[PDB]
């Protein structure tokens, strides 16, 4: 199925976050997970109350949750996307980056007064 | 056990968020799961930066943890519910909303000092 | 691995949270797990539109995701431990406190352009 959201926590100010990223972030996930791109959600929270490491540098920490297209090469190939994304639109170092991986079941994602199962 | 809670994230500004809400979702979550009210928890997050499709229209992004109680059946009626207040309450079209179900593990859920297991 | 994730969301008033906290989270954190310092990533989210059993009392939602060092008796040090943060710091009741544990595979963990797989 299509479905597919990614959401990224950062204390990276609103300002620093470009305009069009949300729209970059839709169909740069869509182009990696092959789904299209009217069922990939997306949210972006800027100025968050963050470490890590301890410290307070810029930093992220994201989900990407979705239907399928989720495993060891593809986290991987995502992960290298993503924090590219981080790196150049949100000026955050890769390595202050987690990023977890959600294979969810068709059964367990609600959408439409229903589920996709 | 009794342990629920449901969060919701969207771009719909926080004025619109209606007086009671929280007190509605923990009431319709504690008929719709046979959970006391008194241990669901909800959590409502208004004027978030979203985009559901790669357009910025109403949306949710929500999930539902709870101890038992998640299944096929179960998560599409939770589903209809919950897109149905959504709809009512936040003008948020159904077809805008992802809601992710996950059944905890009582030993996966902390509380009061210790867990639920 | 050495990843490890918390993050609290709170009715609580940024005010309320005291400076040093993230640091004071991060360290009880890595003492916990064993796991350093360097590793744990922490993010806390105050003055949010929550409620725990209907009601708005301060309250906490909480997670930990967590690449290993999580099970049953951990997870019930791991509550002992944070619920006794959150009401000496944050002046909330442990028994309006959920914390959900997660052990993620390193597989699904993204950071520094890669997994820890």
């Amino acid at each position: 199925p299509a479905a597919a959201m990614f959401i990224v926590n950062t204390n990276v100010p609103r300002a620093s976050v470009p305009d069009g990223f949300l729209s970059e972030l839709t169909q740069q996930l869509a182009q990696a997970t092959g789904k299209p791109p009217q069922y990939i959600a997306v949210h972006v929270v800027p100025d968050q109350l963050m470490a890590f490491g301890g410290s307070s540098e810029p930093c992220a920490l994201c989900s990407l949750h979705s239907i399928g297209k989720i495993g060891g090469a593809q986290n991987r190939s995502y992960s290298k996307l993503l924090c590219g994304l981080l790196a150049e639109r949100l000026r955050i170092s890769p390595d202050r980056v987690y990023i977890n991986y959600y294979d969810m079941n068709a059964a367990n994602v609600g959408w439409n007064n229903s589920t996709f199962a």
